[PDB]
């Protein structure tokens, strides 16, 4: 009819115009009107490929296919397809009965460069199994990178070499594939509980939270799902809270919910870590400096390169005013974030007042100010001179002590005559 007609051609100008969307809905559209119209079909495959779509694009070519078996084109983008899902065998079928249908000479070259790719794909899984059966994960690897430079959406092969990178010990390696492959089966939720669990696993609280989300929303009972939903919106509250807390400067109460973060989930090292350095943080942003160096220090000794913890607690050795082993922290801190305003401002800043601290100051012997009055001193010497005697202290211990601060204010006096003020 007209509508489908209508479908059709705004499908069309939205398709050109980039809007892929709105394209997909209107050959949707045109899909329902005559759900015999190759066209409506191929039109909607050809969006849904230009949207990574693999899965939906794959029934509506051969569906084309099956109505016009002459039309080759459709074929060869079938063909195309199933090489890039890694049905290698079929896509071999498609593009060798390409060869036998007088292609266009285009149509030639690229049905012939495929079949050449998909030979090498073969082996190249083979490779990749093999290696992967005998536990060579490495080898593995190196196989499969290669695959699936061309075989880009072959969801099962994303899947194991996730699987390597994870064996390995390098999990995070393994998010791009299996969030890949969820992506791609699209409706099994298995693949995205098991993105969602990689996710926890790695402190990645908010996507894992918004990736089993997906689980659910494919598998209202879904149980394990739920169950892991559960448990990471709790952890997901506690520390988006505890965050907000420490914006607001509620330094105590962030600590609480970090505490409580910990206790939610033990088991996984990384929360219990980066809770610590959280907490690290509060205490030193609190001006707590013995609180900080205990919880600082031991986050240290689980990751000595913690470069933000580092800053907490150099932090904290300004406030006791220990300028060397603050420094000592800055700088073991520039060496794994090389041009920091904030570690290169503190390292100076400390510096500033290591200096000034071994520069003597008579004033400090008493002096009200840098200047302090006249003869002010003169009452301050005398009655200090007086008072701070070796003489006045039967403890010969004691007495030694008050000798350095007699020589000291004596030194002061001596320094506190005429010129000498600069």
């Amino acid at each position: 009819m007209a509508d489908v007609e209508k479908h059709l051609e705004l499908g069309k100008k939205l398709l050109a115009a980039g809007q892929l969307a709105d394209a997909l809905s209107q050959f949707h559209a045109a899909v329902d009107g005559d759900p015999d119209n190759y066209i409506a079909y191929y039109r909607r495959a050809t969006v849904f490929l230009a949207m990574g779509k693999s899965k939906a694009a794959l029934p509506d070519l051969t569906k084309v296919i099956q109505l016009k078996m002459d039309f080759t084109a459709a074929r060869l983008q079938r063909g195309h397809l199933l090489l890039k899902q890694g049905k290698l065998d079929e896509a071999e079928d498609d593009f060798k009965k390409v060869l036998k249908s007088n292609p266009s000479e285009n149509e030639e070259k690229e049905a012939q460069s495929q079949l050449i790719k998909s030979d090498e794909m073969q082996r190249l899984r083979s490779q990749a199994l093999n290696a992967f059966g005998s536990g060579d994960y490495t080898a593995a690897i190196a196989f499969l990178d290669k695959i699936l430079e061309v075989c880009v959406w072959d969801a099962e092969l994303r899947e194991l070499r996730a699987e390597c990178f994870i064996k390995e010990g390098e999990p995070r390696k393994a998010i791009s594939d299996l969030k890949a492959a969820s992506k791609l089966k699209n409706d099994n939720t298995e693949a995205f509980y098991k993105i969602s669990t990689l996710y926890y696993q790695l402190g990645d609280h908010e996507l894992s939270l918004s990736e089993v989300r997906e689980c659910l929303k494919l598998d209202q009972d879904h149980k394990r799902c739920f169950a892991h939903y559960k448990q990471v919106k709790k952890l997901n509250k506690l520390i988006e809270s505890a965050e907000e807390l420490i914006r607001d400067g509620r330094y105590t109460d962030a600590t609480s919910k970090y505490e409580s973060v910990m206790k939610t989930e033990p088991s996984i090292a990384e929360y219990t870590v980066r809770s610590k350095e959280r907490i690290c943080h509060c205490f030193s942003k609190d001006e707590k400096p013995v609180e900080a160096i205990r919880v600082c220090s031991e986050v240290l000794q689980m990751e000595p390169d913690n470069v933000n913890a580092l800053k907490d607690r150099a932090e904290a050795y300004l406030i006791e005013e220990m300028y060397d082993e603050a420094i000592q922290d800055y700088e073991t801190a520039q060496e794994h974030n090389e041009n920091d305003q904030q570690i290169r401002e503190g390292l100076e800043k400390a510096q500033r007042l290591l200096k000034q601290s071994q520069k003597r100051d008579y004033y400090k012997i008493l002096g009200v100010k840098r200047n302090a009055k006249k003869q002010e001193i003169i009452k301050a010497y005398r009655k200090l001179a007086l008072q701070w005697h070796p003489d006045n202290f039967q403890n010969e211990e004691e007495k030694k002590k008050a000798e350095k601060k007699f020589i000291d204010i004596a030194a002061a006096k001596e320094v506190l005559s005429d010129p000498e003020m600069r």
